[PDB]
């Protein structure tokens, strides 16, 4: 079993070796004065002496305190505007709005030719190898075939092919969690957040939340503001996946009812194939998640992956797999197997030093509290 | 029409990136000479001289040198004597090697010696780097080429324009070629009262005092052995097997030796029916096969190394596209265009194009001044 679902694969026939990434290209408000009648509509610029500027909108018409030569008094004045309603504050909105009047309204027809927003790139890859051992005991085979029945080497072959598949699932989460910007950052900080951390049992990131009920709901909603992020980064859309620990997923499957698979078939029937390589299911109808059965401590990460073979943000491009390996340890003449295989991997270039903490399509986010 | 790549490997994309392989090589206390000493027959000291250094000296003679001289400055003259009469011989590395073996052989075991073949071997990443060329021309020529000469026009410009292209690769590689080797007439080639680098047919020492051009330029081909050795040396595949260089330099290497090179006596008995310029001249001293740099910049020549493998070249070219066309108008005046694009990629032996600059073994560059 394998997990190459939440990158691009784009196979490799040969080493070195490459993949491509569909990557994206990458006002002077009026200041608000004493005694100026604000128009309804119009919007000022004021810095308070404390917390310094927003822009203000007028919803009513009014002359801002004539007498207001002390901007301490000029202060006061606006916050009861604002308080009145008369004066509502927005930043950034309010620059856009702004920018693109000016724009229109003084525009010109010229040659204002945009390339779309993407500028398509590639990477070369090395179809780097990985390669296990089953170094095992004669006697272990003749047991495991005269006592039971077994197949021996065959089984521990089996089980030895599971590894290295396993190990490779593995290596691309390492990466994904290697690459990954840190969430809960920036864009996604409530303001008495923690800044990367998700406590359960912190009131600000669980909302005001009672018990493990509304505090586990509480991390899907951080979960969301990360996949917008991702949005708005990669310029793609929303995160469509999650890697996460153990305990992030069971905290997950608590909510989504079924959507978690706990492959109940299996435990209606004692382990009937545990098959424990693959993917949960679908949160919120949103994010297919999968769990990482080597998480170090206790985390999870909202990614993005498209349609497009060339829009993962990674890539894994298998070349070799699960070439057997056979012989024998000379010194006592134990039996050797083991499998090899090469792949290669790579990023949406994001410019591996300028995938650390860069990688647009991921956002990582350590657990704590559960 | 000319890869002129002939001495060089190619390993050939099928894919864009693209890759090469090259054959990368992997890469005792003399007993003191001193006052009194008996020597023996076949035996070797170590000397320290007042002056220069230290050599190691055998034995020719079974003598004793000065048991009196406990002055330093009289046993060296004992025996620089005794090296007079021939008694001691000086020979450095030559004799390291000797007393290595006898040691080592003497007291050499079984055990597990396994030595490794002398190579690395080892590859190389290359993207399909491509260049291109527009023929840039006008349509009233070629309307008149047709009306006047009864010419194809574009048929001809896209002929001159494909053999532009084709030149222009084989000057990139020559480039990469002269960029990569490493400096001749240096080091292990050169000579006492030697510039370093260069070759001055004007300079006594360059020449060995040779009367005339035919000495000198044979002097010219003594220096080139001397590069050829030490790239056999260096890549441990053996001499350089071709020569790349400037017309001035062709001209003099092919005034000795009497048939080194065509005359092309049949397209000048012809009055130049094709000459074809983008070949070997053919083989100097019939040792190293010789090319012309059409294209050099200062004066110069460069001796290299090539087996019968592509992977023991130091220098690789892999065409993936050649001769790839282009056909369109520029609207600014509405003049035509024609052209090509290639693509190949090209790699260098590792030598560990950081790594490539004045520092591939396969190759030795040499400028020639006083022709």
């Amino acid at each position: 079993l394998i997990a190459f679902d939440i990158c691009g694969v784009q196979p490799m026939n040969s080493p070195t070796g490459q993949v491509f990434a569909l990557r994206a290209v990458y006002k002077k408000f009026p200041a608000l004065a004493a005694s100026t009648q604000t128009t309804v509509g119009d919007i000022y610029t004021h810095f308070f002496q404390e917390t310094g500027t927003v822009y203000l909108q007028a919803s009513v018409q009014v002359t801002i305190d004539a007498g207001a030569t002390d901007a301490a008094k000029l202060d006061a004045e606006i916050k009861k505007q604002m308080e009145a309603g008369a004066l509502v504050e927005i930043a950034e909105g309010m620059a856009t709005s702004i920018a693109e009047l000016q724009e229109g309204f003084n525009g010109s027809t010229d040659n204002p030719w945009n390339e779309m927003g993407f500028r398509i790139d590639k990477q070369v890859i090395e179809a780097k190898s990985r390669q296990l051992k089953a170094a095992y005991s004669i006697e272990l085979a003749q047991d495991l075939r005269a006592v039971h029945g077994m197949d021996a080497d065959a089984e521990l072959s089996g089980i030895l092919a599971t590894e290295i598949m396993l190990e490779i699932n593995r290596e691309v989460v390492d990466w994904i969690n290697y690459s990954a910007q840190v969430g809960k950052s920036g864009m996604t900080l409530t303001p008495g957040s923690k800044a990367g951390v998700f406590d359960f049992q912190d009131p600000i990131d669980i909302r005001g939340a009672r018990w493990a009920g509304e505090s586990f709901k509480a991390l899907l909603f951080q979960i969301d503001k990360e996949a917008v992020e991702i949005a708005r980064q990669t310029g793609r859309g929303e995160g469509n996946f999650i890697i996460a620990s153990r305990n992030v997923v069971n905290v997950l499957a608590s909510v989504d009812t079924g959507i978690s698979y706990a492959a109940q078939g299996l435990a209606t029937g004692f382990s009937t194939d545990t098959t424990k390589s693959v993917f949960a299911g679908v949160l919120g109808g949103k994010y297919r998640v999968y769990i990482d059965q080597y998480a170090k401590q206790d985390y999870f990460t909202v990614g993005y992956k498209g349609p497009n073979e060339m829009d993962a943000g990674i890539y894994y491009a298998p070349y070799v797999a699960l070439t057997p390996l056979r012989g024998s340890d000379p010194k006592n003449f134990q039996p050797v197997m083991g499998f090899k295989t090469r792949y290669g991997i790579g990023i949406n270039p994001f410019a591996i030093l300028n995938s650390l903490g860069k990688n647009a399509y991921f956002r990582r986010v350590y657990v704590k509290g559960i």
